């Protein structure tokens, strides 16, 4: 093709292509190395990626994401039926299949999961095109270890859509093991164990490797806890400093809320370099500007049992696997959050010292893995 490698992600996609034996993590129009799982439904266009997340706060209604929750479920299904009450947007039942319904150039419409994320997928596509100058068909398509086959199928199908010949479907910690080359031969089997904390949701799984061969051994996690839950802490406590300073309550202020929200992921990525970040927000409320700092220190605390919270799924994942923690080869990180200082200290901890693989950007190391096995199939 080349074929690249794609990492469709809840929260954001990233996609590489592995050229002259290096990986390249391609970066799109503005820059960045991962683009928001985002697609918005306006009166006049379709925005996907950064335009779409960029206006969320103000059209909250037709601005879907977390298709990824949907893709290649039953609309009865629990976990959808208790995912609907947290979605602004729509989610209606077509013959048992769940659709994503909302308002496009005046007109109801709906779309299946599979479509949604088609169009996420036609913006990593044309994303690499640009930095190629090639026409792109070939790419591997990772998925969560757990899905199942339905959900493995939709999210073939959300590539074939969006124009992809789908060389193949493969899983997320498995595509972050080869981004480490740790699918080489070296004789006898070796336990790896895969930590990804995502923008919403937290992944362990173990994996027994022998002769390029993988066996997952093992998954555990929370499908509902990531990044996203740390803005969310950070942005209660500055509703509440807010409200201390000017005796004024934003919370009912659904944009108000997101630009704080949106400040707060940004303070947050900066915590993880530095020891303290700045907050300067314009007419966040009433024409009130919101200026202020917080601290490392400050946000570990606010996220003190979520973050220790995350080794509960390490002990379950080796018990379930029958194997102690010296038993694990290696350790690695994957997923934006898992570049927090304060949980690389939890899990090193726990693992008495051992020193993890995180050399790969870790929201970009599922894609790195696709893009060599991309190669590799092409
Ligand atoms: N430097 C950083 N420090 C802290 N968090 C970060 C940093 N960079 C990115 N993140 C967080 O990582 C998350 C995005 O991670 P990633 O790109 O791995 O998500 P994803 O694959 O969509 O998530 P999931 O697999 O849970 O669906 C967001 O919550 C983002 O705020
Ligand atoms: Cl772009
Ligand atoms: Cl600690
Ligand atoms: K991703
Ligand atoms: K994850
Ligand atoms: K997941
Ligand atoms: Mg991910």
């Amino acid at each position: 093709g080349p074929a690249v490698g794609i990492d469709l992600g809840t929260t954001y996609s990233c996609v590489g292509v592995f050229q002259h034996g290096k990986v390249e993590i391609i970066a799109n129009d503005q820059g960045n190395r991962t683009t928001p799982s985002y697609v918005a439904f306006t009166d006049t266009e379709r925005l996907i990626g950064d335009a779409a997340k960029n206006q969320v706060a103000m059209n909250p209604t037709n601005t879907v994401f977390d298709a990824e929750r949907l893709i290649g479920r039953r609309f009865d299904d629990a976990v959808v039926q208790s995912d609907m009450k947290h979605w602004p947007f729509m989610v209606v039942n077509d013959a048992g299949r769940p659709k994503v319904q909302v308002e496009y150039k005046g007109e109801t419409k709906s779309f299946y999961p599979e479509e949604v994320s088609s169009m996420v997928l036609t913006k990593m596509k044309e994303i690499a095109e640009a930095y190629l100058g090639k026409t792109v068909t070939n790419a591997v398509v990772t998925v969560p270890a757990y899905f199942n086959d339905s959900q493995r199928q939709a999210t073939k199908d959300a590539g074939t859509i969006a124009g992809l010949n789908v060389l193949r479907i493969i899983n997320e910690p498995t595509a972050a093991a080869i981004a480490y080359g740790l699918d080489k031969k070296v004789g006898a089997e070796r336990n790896v164990l895969i930590f990804d904390l995502g923008g919403g949701t937290f992944d362990v799984s173990i994996l027994t490797i022998e002769d390029g061969i993988f066996e997952v051994k093992s998954t555990a996690g929370d499908t509902h806890l990531g990044g996203e839950d740390f803005d969310n802490r950070m942005v209660n406590h500055f509703i509440a400093e807010f409200k201390r300073k000017h005796k004024k309550d934003i919370s009912e202020n659904k944009r108000a809320v997101r630009r704080l929200r949106t400040a707060c992921e940004r303070a947050k990525r900066t915590l993880s370099s530095s020891t303290q970040a700045s907050i300067e927000i314009d007419s966040l409320y009433e024409g009130i500007d919101f200026y202020t700092s917080i601290t490392r220190a400050r946000f570990e605390e606010l996220n003190a049992d979520l973050f220790r919270g995350t080794l509960d799924p390490v002990e379950k994942a080796l018990r379930d696997a029958k194997l102690d923690k010296s038993q694990i080869h290696d350790i690695v990180l994957v997923g934006g959050s898992t570049r927090i200082p304060k949980i690389q200290k939890l899990l090193q901890d726990f693992f008495n010292g051992k020193e993890l693989n995180k050399s790969i950007n870790p929201d970009e190391a599922v894609a790195y893995g696709a893009a060599v096995q991309a190669a590799i199939l092409s």
